[PDB]
């Protein structure tokens, strides 16, 4: 039937983290950076469509701190930051709370669809939320269409407009601002599309804008062919960004177009090991010196689509940087341990340049310098195969990151690079269905 085609789901999440970082300015001491244990739990109601045209979605989640070390920095992004609004962030605490993260009317008419309210991007644009356990929330609306041409392929495109955002670690929405936190950005919007040729070749691209400030670009080619009866997946991705403020002020981020280009190769060997080989290439001349996939520069103020994620702490998005990643996920099912997996991954990055200019350079600022970053991580995963708690997943991740330079964190004209690090994450994820 219609709106009593509804569903009600949710989950309970546990997160325990210990991360420390090298302090080059205090005798190379590795010091406590993050140390906490936090709970999350959510509830998600999604209606059917009445007359196949009208629906309602409502969802909320809560964070409840258990443990926190005194020397832990903030925000840890799992709890709520003590600062409700992103542009008020002052880095001094975390707290418990309840946040309404979905609150939307949804519509369907023919091949057309729309959502308006408290929403996440779901179509073809380059707007995106941050993801903790739960996603961030935009205030705005999205509309799109899907046109199926059978074997000829299928086309879909969509448009999203928004004027406020909250990251999953913020209890309230905030408006958008330039890099100075005071010049107003009236809205973010984005149009994008996707063509599926039905031959395992897919094209996607999208254009975005932050009103009066930034133009953002996305493009991705995907292909899947079989080698030895198993799919080898491949893709080239292009991410670019431009601003409209070239006057050497605090708001001028990029000289000329900034971009990140990526190549992707994936393959499952012997139906038992997931294999990843990926590389990225970044250009970011100007004052910032690193690429951002989001159209607002301030931390947590918005987010954009980025299909590249290596879970090795660094962003590897510095001005000249080139980087390579290999990861292996070994399914232990043939040791008769189905649902256990173990993995390791490794990143090496070189040719990392700093910003091309600085208004307040520091002692380490050398415009022609290049540095290298590297990292490796180990992974252990277990999903409960059956019983009362079938689906419950336990996860343990360890990362060691090395900077390869004596430059203290955030210094030397590398605004998005921190010092050497060892990070350990343990999470439990326990879904549930009410309807
Ligand atoms: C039934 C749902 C039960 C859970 C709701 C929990 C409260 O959820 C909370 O509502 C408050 C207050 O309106 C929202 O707050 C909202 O209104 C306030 C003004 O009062 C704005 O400053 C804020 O930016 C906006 O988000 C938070 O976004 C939301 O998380
Ligand atoms: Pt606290
Ligand atoms: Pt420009
Ligand atoms: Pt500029
Ligand atoms: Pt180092």
């Amino acid at each position: 039937g219609f709106i009593d085609d509804s569903t009600l789901t949710g989950g309970i999440y546990y997160w325990q983290r210990e991360r420390d970082r090298k302090d080059v300015t205090d005798g190379d001491k590795y010091k406590t950076n993050l140390s906490h244990s936090t709970w999350n739990a959510n509830l998600d109601f999604q209606s059917g469509y009445a007359a196949d045209m009208f629906g309602l979605d409502i969802a909320a989640f809560t964070a409840i701190e258990m443990a926190e070390n005194g020397d832990s920095s903030h925000p840890n992004e799992i709890a709520f930051s003590k600062s409700n609004k992103a542009y008020d962030e002052d880095w001094s605490g975390d707290k418990s709370g309840i946040s309404l993260y979905k609150a939307a009317a949804k519509f369907k008419y023919g091949p057309v669809w729309a959502r308006a309210g408290y929403i996440q991007p779901t179509g073809q644009t380059l707007l995106a939320p941050h993801w903790s356990f739960m996603p961030g929330t935009y205030q705005g609306a999205e509309a799109g269409a899907n046109f199926d041409y059978g074997d000829a392929g299928a086309l879909s495109f969509s448009y999203m407009w928004t004027n406020e955002y909250k990251a999953p670690w913020h209890l309230e929405m905030d408006e958008f601002y330039q890099n100075d936190k005071t010049t107003k950005v009236d809205y973010l919007h984005s149009f994008g599309a996707k063509y599926d040729f039905k031959n395992n070749f897919v094209l996607e691209a999208a254009f975005g804008q932050a009103e009066g400030y930034i133009d953002q670009y996305f493009a991705k080619a995907s292909y899947k062919f079989d080698i030895a009866g198993s799919p080898l997946t491949t893709s080239y991705q292009f991410y670019g960004t431009r601003d409209k403020v070239d006057d050497r002020s605090v708001n001028d981020l990029y000289d000329g177009t900034a971009w990140l280009q990526a190549l992707t190769f994936g393959y499952r060997a012997a139906d038992v090991v997931d294999l990843r080989l990926e590389g990225t290439w970044v250009k970011a001349d100007g004052q910032q010196g690193y690429f951002l996939q989001r159209m607002t520069p301030t931390y947590a103020s918005s987010n954009g689509r980025l299909d590249i994620w290596w879970d090795n702490r660094s962003d590897f998005n510095a001005n000249g940087e080139k980087a390579v990643f290999f990861g292996a996920m070994y399914d232990l099912k043939n040791w008769n341990l189905p649902g256990f997996a173990i993995g390791a991954s490794y990143v090496y990055a070189w040719d990392a340049k700093p910003a091309t200019w600085q208004s307040n350079p520091d002692a380490y600022y050398d415009k022609n310098r290049t540095i290298e970053e590297s990292a490796y991580s180990l992974d252990a995963v277990y999903t409960i195969q059956d019983g009362r708690a079938k689906g419950t997943m336990f996860k343990l991740h360890f990362t060691e990151y090395d900077n390869h330079s004596d430059i203290p964190s955030w210094g030397g004209g590398y605004g998005n690079i921190f010092q050497d690090e060892r990070d350990v994450k343990f999470m439990v994820i326990a879904p549930f269905t009410i309807f």
